[PDB]
Protein backbone atom coordinates (compact mmCIF):
# COMPACT_ATOMS: atom_id res chain seq x y z
CA UNK A 1 0.00 0.00 0.00
CA UNK A 2 2.65 2.47 0.17
CA UNK A 3 6.19 0.98 -0.95
CA UNK A 4 5.32 -1.83 -3.58
CA UNK A 5 7.09 -4.99 -3.34
CA UNK A 6 10.35 -6.79 -5.29
CA UNK A 7 8.40 -9.43 -6.70
CA UNK A 8 5.28 -7.36 -8.14
CA UNK A 9 7.90 -4.64 -9.20
CA UNK A 10 9.45 -6.34 -12.21
CA UNK A 11 5.87 -7.43 -13.15
CA UNK A 12 4.98 -4.15 -12.47
CA UNK A 13 6.79 -2.82 -15.68
CA UNK A 14 4.49 -5.06 -17.46
CA UNK A 15 1.19 -4.98 -15.92
CA UNK A 16 1.55 -1.14 -17.47
CA UNK A 17 1.62 -2.94 -21.16
CA UNK A 18 -1.17 -5.57 -21.03
CA UNK A 19 0.58 -8.51 -18.83
CA UNK A 20 3.05 -10.54 -19.44
CA UNK A 21 3.65 -12.28 -22.73
CA UNK A 22 1.20 -15.32 -21.88
CA UNK A 23 -0.23 -13.82 -18.99
CA UNK A 24 -2.90 -11.23 -19.76
CA UNK A 25 -3.20 -7.98 -17.04
CA UNK A 26 -5.60 -7.54 -14.71
CA UNK A 27 -6.47 -6.90 -11.41
CA UNK A 28 -9.86 -8.44 -9.65
CA UNK A 29 -8.70 -9.12 -6.44
CA UNK A 30 -8.64 -12.43 -4.89
CA UNK A 31 -9.17 -13.23 -1.58
CA UNK A 32 -8.93 -16.44 -0.17
CA UNK A 33 -7.94 -17.80 3.46
CA UNK A 34 -8.39 -14.23 4.83
CA UNK A 35 -5.56 -13.03 2.68
CA UNK A 36 -6.61 -10.42 0.32
CA UNK A 37 -5.04 -10.93 -2.23
CA UNK A 38 -3.26 -9.36 -5.71
CA UNK A 39 -4.68 -10.29 -9.34
CA UNK A 40 -1.69 -8.49 -10.71
CA UNK A 41 -2.28 -10.78 -13.76
CA UNK A 42 -4.45 -13.98 -15.20
CA UNK A 43 -4.33 -16.73 -17.99
CA UNK A 44 -6.24 -19.68 -19.03
CA UNK A 45 -4.77 -22.15 -16.83
CA UNK A 46 -3.30 -20.37 -13.68
CA UNK A 47 -3.66 -16.95 -12.02
CA UNK A 48 -0.99 -14.63 -10.50
CA UNK A 49 -1.68 -13.38 -6.82
CA UNK A 50 0.76 -11.79 -4.79
CA UNK A 51 -0.39 -10.87 -1.18
CA UNK A 52 1.59 -8.35 1.30
CA UNK A 53 5.20 -9.93 0.53
CA UNK A 54 4.43 -13.86 -0.95
CA UNK A 55 3.72 -14.08 -4.64
CA UNK A 56 1.30 -17.08 -5.60
CA UNK A 57 -0.18 -18.58 -9.06
CA UNK A 58 -2.87 -20.46 -8.69
CA UNK A 59 -3.47 -23.58 -10.96
CA UNK A 60 -6.10 -25.54 -12.37
CA UNK A 61 -7.05 -26.12 -8.45
CA UNK A 62 -3.64 -26.12 -6.84
CA UNK A 63 -1.35 -23.39 -4.67
CA UNK A 64 2.05 -22.65 -5.50
CA UNK A 65 4.08 -20.22 -3.00
CA UNK A 66 7.40 -18.76 -4.79
CA UNK A 67 10.45 -18.85 -3.11
CA UNK A 68 12.64 -16.03 -4.32
CA UNK A 69 12.54 -13.07 -7.47
CA UNK A 70 14.47 -15.40 -9.39
CA UNK A 71 11.40 -18.05 -9.42
CA UNK A 72 8.66 -15.14 -10.14
CA UNK A 73 10.36 -13.96 -13.01
CA UNK A 74 11.09 -17.60 -14.22
CA UNK A 75 7.21 -18.21 -14.04
CA UNK A 76 6.17 -15.87 -16.43
CA UNK A 77 9.16 -15.91 -18.72
CA UNK A 78 9.01 -20.08 -18.79
CA UNK A 79 5.32 -21.02 -18.00
CA UNK A 80 4.97 -21.86 -22.09
CA UNK A 81 6.63 -21.35 -24.90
Amino acid sequence: SHMQTPETAFINNVTSNGGYHSWHLVSGDLIVKDVCYKKLLHWSGQTICYADNKFYVVKNDVALPFSDLEACRAYLTSRAA
